[PDB]
């Protein structure tokens, strides 16, 4: 695993987002961002610098895996466009009106299953199902709605709130089929989707999580 920061912030997921199929990248200071990024996945799969709605907010803004990709209504035909050119011809890119909070604070999935806001419209759940090709469950974690803050999750693993009790834990872990542990970022941190993000191979944390964090999100992701 490896770390970034954006602009001086360690929310390294609020500005990136991270599948098994591409990568997106807020528009910016290319160094210990964009350089960290490409350094490890180049070649491998692509990396799109963009905007959403005109913004560098790209991983709060958006929600995606290896098959598709959530964006705001707002997001603009130039931003359509360029995501089309730089990602995968097999990604269904789809602008989603959803007004709770953020797209990527409300949703966290891999390629077979998302976790949404237990008050997401019905027809919001539809479409994330369609889109991203997943079973969806309405679930909260350590009493949060806003999952997509508090959890990172790859097919491999994944990494929730370090206050989530175990038996949370071993509910999300059995219907996810993957392993789950409790854990920080950023040097305790309990924000795990804003401050890292992470697909099979990868995991990119902000540049204040230390070296238990790392080793923990090492094992659990199967990164080692």
């Amino acid at each position: 695993a490896v770390r970034a920061q954006f602009e001086n912030s360690n929310e390294v997921g609020v500005f990136a987002t991270l599948t098994n199929s591409y990568c997106l990248v807020a528009l910016g200071a290319s160094e210990n961002f964009y350089s960290v990024f490409e350094a490890e996945l180049q070649d491998v799969i692509p990396i799109c610098r963009t905007t959403i709605a005109g913004t560098r907010i790209i991983g709060r803004l958006t929600a995606g895996n290896r098959k598709g990709l959530l964006v705001p209504t707002t997001t603009t035909d130039q931003e359509l466009q360029h995501l089309r050119n730089s990602l995968p011809d097999d990604i269904r890119i789809q602008r989603i009106e959803e007004r709770l909070s953020a797209l990527g604070n409300v949703i966290v999935c891999n390629d077979h299953t998302a976790l949404i806001h237990p008050d997401l419209e019905r027809e919001t759940e539809e479409i994330i199902a369609d889109v991203l090709g997943v079973e969806v469950f309405r679930q909260t974690i350590a009493d949060h709605v806003l999952v997509g803050s508090y959890m990172a999750l790859s097919n491999q693993g994944g990494l929730v709130h370090p206050k989530t009790s175990i038996q949370d834990q071993d509910e999300l872990s059995s219907l996810l089929g993957v392993p789950l542990v409790a854990g920080s970022v950023n040097r305790g941190s309990n924000v795990i989707g804003g401050g890292m993000v992470v697909n099979d191979w990868l995991a990119v944390t902000g540049l204040d999580t230390t070296a238990p964090e790392l080793s923990v999100i090492e094992s659990v992701f199967r990164l080692g």
